[PDB]
C-alpha cells in the first residue's frame, strides 16, 4: 500500500516513480483502480499480468520496464484531469496499452531494424517495433491465468484489443506529424468532434504521443537524467549502423556527441513543443505538460549559452 509521499505527488504530471521496481506494480495497480474503479480486475490475474509484463521488456538503457511504467503514469494523470471525457473502458484499454506499448523493445528503431534485414521487418514492414509490441500484448494475454478481461463480453474484449493495437501503433513516432497536423486542422476549423471515432482515435493517438515523450515534461534534473539514457540507446544504434557500413545520423554519432544542446533544441521545436500545444489546445487541463516542456527548452538554450 501507497506510501503517503506517493498518494500525494503521483497526482502531479511531473511525478518520477523512483528506483524501487518492486514497488511499480503496486503504482501501477493504484492508478488502473483509480481510474477504473477496483473491480476493474481481479487482483491475482492482474498481477500475473503485470509480472508477465515485466519479464518481456529487456534490460536496455531507455525502452525498459521503467519507461512503460512512466509513459503509464502519464497517461494516469492526463485521464484524472479530464474527468468524464473517456468510457471506463477505454481507461482501461489505454492504462493496459501504456504499460504494454514497448513489449520485446531491444533498444534500436525501425530504420536500423529495415536496414538490418531483421525477420520482424519482413513481417510487419511499417510500424515494425509496434506491430511487435501489440503482438506480444496478445500472446501475454493468452497465458493460462492472464486473461485480465475474462470477466468482459466477446465484443467488449474485441472492443478493448482495438483500443489498445491503436493505442500501441499511435507511439510509432513516424505517425505523430500526419496525426497532429490534422488534429491541428480539425482545432483551428473547429471541425473536431469527439462523438466521431475517427477524430477520437486521432486524440487518443496524440495522447499516446504526449505520454511517450514524458521525460520532456517533467522536472529539468529528470529530465536531463534521463536523456542520459535515451542517447546511450540511440549511440549504441549509431555504433550498429557504422558496423553495417552505413554512416549513421548526428543523433546516433556519438562523435557529434557535442551537439547533443543544438539535437535537443530541434526536437522540441519540431516535435515536443507543437505535441503539447496541440494537447492543450483539445484538453486545456493538461497545460502543466505544456508548461514544464517550455521550461526544459529554456534550460537547453541556457546550456547553449
Ligand atoms: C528528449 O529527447 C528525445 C526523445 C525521443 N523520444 C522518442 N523518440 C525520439 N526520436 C525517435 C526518432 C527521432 O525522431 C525525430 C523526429 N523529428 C525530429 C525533428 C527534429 C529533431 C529531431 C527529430 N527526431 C528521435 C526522441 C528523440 C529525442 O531527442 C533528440
Ligand atoms: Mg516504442
Ligand atoms: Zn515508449
Amino acid at each position: 500500500n501507497l506510501p503517503a509521499r506517493i498518494c500525494r505527488d503521483i497526482e502531479l504530471f511531473h511525478f518520477d516513480i523512483g528506483p524501487f521496481e518492486n514497488m511499480w506494480p503496486g503504482i501501477f495497480v493504484y492508478m488502473i483502480h483509480r481510474s477504473c474503479g477496483t473491480s476493474c480486475f481481479e487482483l491475482e490475474k492482474l498481477c500475473r499480468f503485470i509480472m508477465s509484463v515485466k519479464k518481456n521488456y529487456r534490460r536496455v538503457p531507455y525502452h525498459n520496464w521503467k519507461h512503460a511504467v512512466t509513459v503509464a503514469h502519464c497517461m494516469y494523470a492526463i485521464l484524472q484531469n479530464n474527468n468524464g471525457l473517456f468510457t471506463d473502458l477505454e481507461r482501461k484499454g489505454l492504462l493496459i496499452a501504456c504499460l504494454c506499448h514497448d513489449l520485446d523493445h531491444r533498444g534500436f528503431s525501425n530504420s536500423y531494424l529495415q536496414k538490418f534485414d531483421h525477420p520482424l521487418a519482413a513481417l510487419y514492414s511499417t510500424s515494425t517495433m509496434e506491430q511487435h509490441h501489440f503482438s506480444q500484448t496478445v500472446s501475454i494475454l493468452q497465458l493460462e491465468g492472464h486473461n485480465i478481461f475474462s470477466t468482459l463480453s466477446s465484443s467488449e474484449y474485441e472492443q478493448v484489443l482495438e483500443i489498445i493495437r491503436k493505442a500501441i501503433i499511435a507511439t510509432d513516432l513516424a505517425l505523430y506529424f500526419g496525426n497532429r497536423k490534422q488534429l491541428e486542422e480539425m482545432y483551428q476549423t473547429g471541425s473536431l468532434n469527439l462523438h466521431n471515432q475517427s477524430h477520437r482515435d486521432r486524440v487518443i493517438g496524440l495522447m499516446m504521443t504526449a505520454c511517450d515523450l514524458c521525460s520532456v515534461t517533467k522536472l529539468w534534473p529528470v529530465t536531463k537524467l534521463t536523456a542520459n539514457d535515451i542517447y546511450a540507446e540511440f549511440w549504441a544504434e549509431g555504433d550498429e549502423m557504422k558496423k553495417l557500413g552505413i554512416q549513421p545520423i548526428p543523433m546516433m554519432d556519438r562523435d557529434k556527441r557535442d551537439e547533443v544542446p543544438q539535437g535537443q533544441l530541434g526536437f522540441y521545436n519540431a516535435v515536443a513543443i507543437p505535441c503539447y500545444t496541440t494537447l492543450t489546445q483539445i484538453l486545456p487541463p493538461t497545460e502543466p505538460l505544456l508548461k514544464a516542456c517550455r521550461d526544459n527548452l529554456n534550460q537547453w538554450e541556457k546550456v547553449i549559452r
